[PDB]
RNA sequence: GACUGACUGACUGAGACUGACUGACUGAGACUGACUGACUGA
RNA sequence: UCAGUCAGUCAGUCUCAGUCAGUCAGUCUCAGUCAGUCAGUC
C-alpha cells in the first residue's frame, strides 16, 4: 500500500498491460518486482465476471523463491486473491493436479512444472494465461525454461489458447560476440527462444532513473606473491621425493599421458595423475604381482593428490588449513607405513613454519586490510563476500572468528541446501533487516538477493562471463557502495576489464535493436523459431566381472545385482559377505560401512542401509573395475549411466 | 420395535447376509448400527435348534462402548437373547473365560480381548462366529484391532473354524497418497489388513440417501492477531534478561544445540530448553562448583521454560489464565530470591494490562460472536466445542461461564476418563436429549456421538489427517448443521482445503476399485496377507550410582532398589533414610511427599505410600541421574523400561 | 417390658496414588540417486 | 569433438528427539446406610 508507483515502472508495464510477449531490460535495482506486480494485477482485474486466470512465477534458487512468495503474499492479501507456492520444501504435498486449479498465483521453481509436464498429470499450459520469468537471461540451451519454452513453441507451431509470456532481467547476455553483429545475433536469438515481440528499456524518464538508482561503483586490487615459501618448498621437495619413487617401480610414465611440463600447484598436475591412475589400475599383467603393483601406484598416486590439493588450498586457504586436511587424511586413512614416516619427519617443521605469522598468506592480508579501513571509515556497513568453494566458507568463517584484529565483524553463513535448510536461509536473510554485518556467500547470491542495505561487494578471485560480473556488482542497492575484486593474477583483471567493455558493447547493441520496425521483427522472429525447431525435431531418434579397484580381489558379477526403486544398487548372496568386512566402530559412529575384506587392501566399497524391512549393503560404481567375462578388456565407469547391463528388479 | 428398515440399510446388509467377510463404507449418520442390529439378527437366527453362536462387538472409546451397549441391550430384550459388556469399569469382575460363554452378545473394548488372547485364558478366536468391527478405518500398524486380526490370519493361513468379518466405517482413510494409484494401494492394503471380500456401499437408493441425510456445511474463519501486545513484550524482556543470566555463567551455550533463530513462542524453543538442560545436567565437572553450576542453570532453564509455557497459553488462552498459572508456580515453588523479585517487580503492570478489556485476545472474541449471532438466530440449538487440550476445556470452561455477554450458554464438559468417570459421561449425554446447550469435548467426542440434535460444530485450532476431518464434520446430525475451523495461522487453512481434496480423492479411489471383478481381488488380497504375515514373522526374533538431578547428591545405588508387585519401585535401608526429608504439612494435605535432604536443593523425588501392611517411600527414575560405578559417565532416563539392571522382588 | 452404651460383618457411593500401551502432531538430523550450467586442460 | 574439476536443482529411502490426547493393569483411603453380638443401669 505505500509505495508510490513511479513513472518508469508504468512506461515499462505499458507494452505488456497491451497484451504482447515481451522482454523487460532495466538496471539493477530499479524494482522490476514492483513492476511485475502492476502487470499481473492489471492483467487479473481485466476479465469479465466468471471467468478467471491463473498467473506463474518460477525462480532458480531457493532463498530467490522465498522471498518473491513473500512478496506475492504481503501485496495481495487485500484483493483476497489466493496466492500459493510449491518447492522441494513441501513434503508429502497435495497432488498439484488441482492446487493448480484452487489458487490464482502459483510460485514455482520450473524443475517441479518440467516433472509434472514429462510425467503428465498437467495436461497441457493452457490451464495458464500468464506466464512471468524471472531472470530471464538463462533460457538457453537445456536451462529448464528453455525446455518450458520447447513445449509452448512445439505447441504453437502446431496446430487451444495460449498464454501470455513476460520475462524480466537486468543483463540479456552477449554471449561470445566479437563484434556488435554477433551480439545483435545473439539478441535476436534470445528474443526468438521465448517468443517475444518487444523490448521494453527506459529511456522518457532516464534522468528520474540517475537518481533514483545509484550505479556502484569498481576498483581491482592486484596481490603478489611472496618469492620464498618454506612450506611450499618443502612440500615440492615432498612431490619430487614421492615422484622418484613412483617412477622406480614403473616402467615407464613420462610417456603415458601426453601432458608435459607438469606445474605442482596446477589443475593440470591434477588432470595428469588422474590420467595415470586410469591408465595404471586399468593395466593388465599375465597374477599377484600385478595386484602389488597395481596397489602401490594407487598409494603413491592418492598420495601425490592429496598433497596437490593441500597446496592449492595452503596458496587460496589460510597456513593452518592445509595441514589440517594433510593431517586428517593421513589419521584417518608395508610401504603406507614408509609414507607415513616421510610426513612424521617433517610435521614439527610444517608446524613451526604454520606458527610464524611473518609467512602469512598475502590475500588474506589485504582482505583484513580493506575489512578494517572500510569499517574504520564506517563503522555501520553491510558487506557480502564471494567465493567459489563451500570449504572456503568454512575456511574463511573460522579465519574471520578467530582474528583478534577484526572485532567489529560478525559473520552469516550463506549457500544452497544440500548443508544449510530453508528456514535457517530465511532467518540468515531476515536477520539482515538484526545483529549480523558481513555475509559469506557461494553463487546463490546472485540473480537477487535484495538486501536494502549493502555498501560493500568483494570477490575472492571470481570472475566469469559478463552476466555473473552485472548481477554480482549489482547487489549494493545501498547508495554510495563498491565492488572489489582481489586477485593475485593479472589475467584475471584482463578478463574483468574485457567483460566490462562486452557490457558496454551490448548495451548498444540492444539500442541498435531497439530501431527496428515491426513485423519484420516478428517475421524474422518466426524464422528463427521455425529453423530451430526443424533443427531440434530432426536432431534426436553379459555377466561381466566386477573387481576391487585397489587389489583387484573379484568382487561380484552384474547377474547378481539387483535394483531397489530403480534408485539403488544391491547383491545378494552369501558369496559377495564373505568378499567384505564391515568396521566394528564404523567412522561415522551413524551406520556400519564396507570395506575391503583383505587386510592388505582397505578400501570402501559401499555403506549398510535399511529397507522397509530389511537391511542390506549397497554399493557404489565408483569402487570397482569392470573386466569382461570373455575376454581380458577392462574399462572405468565413473557413474552407473554409463553403464549397460540387465538392470532386474529387487 | 418402532424402527421401520430404510431400503439402503437392507442394500448394505445383503453381502453380510450372504456371510463373506465385508466392509461397509457409507457416509456419516446413515445408522449404520441398525444395520448392524440386522446383520446380527439374521446371522443368529439362521442357526439351527441345538447349535448356537456368539457375538462380540468393540468401541474404542467407553461413552460409545456406553451408548452401543444400551442400543443392542434395549434392542435384543424382547428376543429373549442375553446380553452383556466388559471394560475397564466392572470391578472384581466374574473371570471372562465363561461370561464369553454364558451370554450370547458381547461388548468389549479390544484391549481386554488382547489382555486375555495374550494371557492365554481364551484358548481360540474359534469360540466366535461373527466379529463386528466399529468404526474399521482403525486397523494399522500396531492398533489392537490390527492385533486381533494378526492372531486371526496367523491361525487361518496355518492349517479349526473361523469367524464371519463384518466392519463398518465412514472412511477408510486415503494415508499418505499423493495419486490415485496410491489410494487405491492404501485401500487394498487396508482391505488385506482383514481379510474382506467385499467393500458395500450404497448406490441404487441413493436419492432416498439424499432427503434421509442432509451434509452438514462448512466454513473457514481466519483471525489476524494484534501488533502490540504488551504482555507479550514485558515477557519477552523478562526472556532477554534471563538468557542473558544464564549466557553469563557458562562458557559456551549457543553451540550445544545445533537448533538456530529459535523464536519465543514456539514448541522449537521448548526442545531447545529441553536439550540444554539434558545436555547441561549431565555435563560433568572434575566438585562443588560443579553442583552449583548445575543448579543454577537448573532453576534458569525451568524458569525458561515456564514462561515459554505461560506465552504459549497466554495466545491461546485467556490473559487472566497465564497470570494464574505463572503467580501459581512462583508461590508454590540465593538467585531463586534474585528472581523472585525479578517477577514481582512486574506483576502489577501484568496485571494492569490484564484487566484492560481492550488488549483481549482476538480468538476469543471471534468465538463470542459467532456463540452470540448463532444463538441470535436460533434460541435453541445445540454446539459442540472441539480443543486439544484438557486445561484449555477448563480455561474455556470458566471463561464461558463468566461472561455477562453469554448468559445464554449452558456448558458441560466431557473428556476421557482419566478426570470424569463413566456414570457422569453418562449422565451428561442423557442430559443432553434436559437444560444443556453447549459442550466442550476432547478428542473422545470423534467416532460417533449421535447426538441427536446438533447443528454447531466449532474447531479451536484443531486439524489433523482426512479422517479426523471427515469425522468431526459428520457430528451434525441435524438438518442445517454448520462446521467452523477458527484458526489464527493460514497453513492450517490450507491443510484443511487440502484435507478436503484428499476426502474427494479417496471417494473416488474406492469407487473405481468397486469395478474390478471377483476371486482376482481375493487373490491379490491373499498375496499380500502372505507377504505382510513373511514380514512380521522374520521382522522380530551393575550397582551403579543414582543421584539428584538438581543438586548432584549420592541418592543411592539400583544394587539397594527392589521392586513391588512387579510395578512399583523402592528401597530399604536407613542410609536412603538421610538422604532425604518430608515434609511437616505436605501440599497434597493426601499423602506425604518426599524432598531433597539439603535445604539449598528443593527437589521432589517421589511419595509416600503404604502396601497391605508398611509404609514405604517410593521414587521415580525422573528424579535422578544414572551414574556408573567404574566410569565417569552418565545418562538421562526417562522411563523406566530403558533402565536394565537385576529387577529383584521385594 | 423400655433405656443408654461399645463390637463385628456384609452392601454401596464416592475419591487420591503408582505403573505400562497405542495413535496423531511437530521439530530436527543421516543416506543413495539423477539433471543443468559456468570454468579450465589437452 | 573429448576428458577432469566446481557450483546450483530435483527424485526417492531412512532415523532420532520433545510435546499432546486417548486405552489398560495394579496398590490404597474416607464417608453414609443395613443387619447381627455383647457389657451396664432401670
Ligand atoms: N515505489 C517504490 N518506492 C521505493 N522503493 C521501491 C518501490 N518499489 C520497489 N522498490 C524497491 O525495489 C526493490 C526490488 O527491486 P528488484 O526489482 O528486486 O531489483 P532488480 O531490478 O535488480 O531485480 C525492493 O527492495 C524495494 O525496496
Ligand atoms: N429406521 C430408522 N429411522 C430413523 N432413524 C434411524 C433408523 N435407524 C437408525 N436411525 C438413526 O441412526 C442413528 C445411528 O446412526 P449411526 O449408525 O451411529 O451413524 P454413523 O453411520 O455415523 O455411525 C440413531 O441416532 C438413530 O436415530
Ligand atoms: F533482478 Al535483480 F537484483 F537483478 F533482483
Ligand atoms: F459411525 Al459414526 F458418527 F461415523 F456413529
Ligand atoms: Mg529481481
Ligand atoms: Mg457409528
Ligand atoms: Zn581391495
Ligand atoms: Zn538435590
Amino acid at each position: 500500500s505505500p509505495f508510490k508507483p513511479r513513472n518508469y515502472q508504468l512506461e515499462l508495464a505499458l507494452p505488456a498491460m497491451k497484451g504482447k510477449n515481451t522482454i523487460i531490460c532495466a538496471p539493477t535495482g530499479c524494482g522490476k518486482t514492483f513492476v511485475s506486480l502492476l502487470i499481473c494485477e492489471h492483467h487479473l482485474k481485466k476479465f469479465p465476471q466468471g471467468q478467471k486466470g491463473k498467473v506463474v512465477f518460477f525462480a532458480n534458487q531457493i532463498p530467490v523463491y522465498e522471498q518473491q512468495k513473500s512478496v506475492f503474499s504481503k501485496y495481495f492479501e487485500r484483493h483476497g486473491y489466493r496466492v500459493t507456492g510449491i518447492s522441494g520444501a513441501t513434503a508429502e504435498n497435495v497432488p498439484v493436479e488441482q492446487i493448480v486449479e484452487n489458487n490464482d498465483i502459483i510460485i514455482l521453481t520450473p524443475q517441479i512444472l518440467v516433472n509434472n509436464l514429462k510425467k503428465g498429470t498437467i495436461p497441457s499450459l493452457s490451464i495458464f494465461t500468464l506466464m512471468i520469468f524471472d531472470e530471464c537471461h538463462n533460457t538457453s540451451k537445456q536451462h529448464p525454461y528453455n525446455m518450458i519454452m520447447f513445449n509452448y513453441l512445439d505447441q504453437k507451431l502446431g496446430g487451444g489458447p495460449l498464454p501470455q509470456v513476460i520475462g524480466l532481467t537486468a543483463s540479456v547476455g552477449v554471449g561470445d560476440a566479437k563484434n556488435t553483429d554477433e551480439a545483435l545475433d545473439y539478441i535476436c536469438k534470445l528474443c526468438a527462444s521465448l517468443d517475444a515481440s518487444v523490448i521494453a528499456t527506459v529511456k522518457h524518464n532516464l534522468e528520474e532513473l540517475e537518481q533514483v538508482v545509484y550505479k556502484p561503483q569498481k576498483f581491482f586490487r592486484k596481490v603478489e606473491s611472496r618469492i620464498s615459501d618454506k612450506f611450499k618448498y618443502i612440500i615440492a621437495q615432498l612431490m619430487r621425493d614421492t615422484e622418484s619413487l613412483a617412477k622406480r617401480i614403473c616402467k615407464d610414465l613420462e610417456n603415458l599421458s601426453q601432458i608435459q611440463n607438469r606445474e605442482f600447484g596446477t589443475q593440470k598436475y591434477e588432470q595428469w595423475i588422474v590420467t595415470v591412475q586410469k591408465a595404471c589400475m586399468v593395466f593388465q599383467m599375465p597374477k599377484d604381482e600385478e595386484s602389488r603393483i597395481c596397489k602401490a601406484l594407487f598409494l603413491y598416486t592418492s598420495h601425490l593428490r592429496k598433497y596437490n590439493d593441500a597446496l592449492i588450498i595452503s596458496e587460496h586457504a589460510r597456513m593452518k588449513d592445509a595441514l589440517d586436511y594433510l593431517k586428517d587424511f593421513f589419521s584417518n586413512v608395508e610401504i603406507e607405513q614408509d609414507l607415513t614416516q616421510r610426513f612424521e619427519e617433517k610435521l614439527q617443521e610444517l608446524e613451526s613454519v604454520s606458527r610464524d605469522p611473518s609467512n602469512e598468506n598475502p590475500k588474506l592480508e589485504d582482505l583484513c586490510f580493506i575489512l578494517q579501513e572500510e569499517y574504520h571509515l564506517n563503522p555501520e556497513t553491510i558487506t557480502i563476500l564471494f567465493v567459489k568453494t563451500r570449504a572456503l566458507v568454512d575456511a574463511l568463517k573460522n579465519w574471520i572468528e578467530g582474528n583478534p584484529k577484526l572485532s567489529f565483524l560478525k559473520p552469516g553463513i550463506l549457500t544452497g541446501r544440500g548443508g544449510m535448510t530453508l528456514p535457517a536461509q530465511k532467518c540468515i536473510l531476515d536477520a539482515f533487516k538484526g545483529d549480523h554485518n558481513i555475509l559469506i556467500a557461494t553463487s546463490v547470491a546472485d540473480e537477487g538477493i535484495d538486501i536494502a542495505q549493502c555498501n560493500l561487494v568483494i570477490l575472492y578471485e571470481y570472475v566469469g562471463n559478463v552476466i555473473k560480473m552485472i548481477q554480482t556488482r549489482g547487489r549494493g542497492r545501498a547508495r554510495g557502495s563498491k565492488c572489489f575484486l582481489l586477485t593475485s593474477n593479472a589475467g584475471v583483471i584482463e578478463k574483468e576489464q574485457i567483460n566490462m567493455y562486452k557490457e558496454k558493447m551490448m548495451n548498444d547493441s540492444i539500442l541498435r535493436l531497439q530501431t527496428w520496425d515491426e513485423a519484420v521483427f516478428r517475421e524474422k522472429i518466426l524464422h528463427i523459431q521455425t529453423h530451430e525447431k526443424f533443427i531440434r525435431d530432426s536432431q534426436e531418434k553379459e555377466n561381466k566381472k566386477l573387481l576391487c579397484r585397489k587389489c583387484k580381489a573379484l568382487a561380484c558379477y552384474t547377474a547378481d545385482v539387483r535394483v531397489i526403486e530403480e534408485c539403488h544398487y544391491t547383491v545378494l548372496g552369501d558369496a559377495f559377505k564373505e568378499c567384505f568386512v564391515s568396521r566394528p566402530h564404523p567412522k561415522p559412529k551413524k551406520r556400519a560401512k564396507i570395506f575391503c575384506a583383505r587386510q592388505n587392501c582397505s578400501h570402501d566399497w559401499g555403506i549398510h542401509v535399511k529397507y522397509k524391512t530389511f537391511e542390506i549393503p549397497v554399493i557404489k560404481i565408483e569402487s570397482f573395475v569392470v573386466e569382461d567375462i570373455a575376454t581380458g578388456v577392462q574399462t572405468l565407469y565413473s557413474k552407473w549411466k554409463d553403464f549397460h547391463f540387465e538392470k532386474i528388479p529387487f
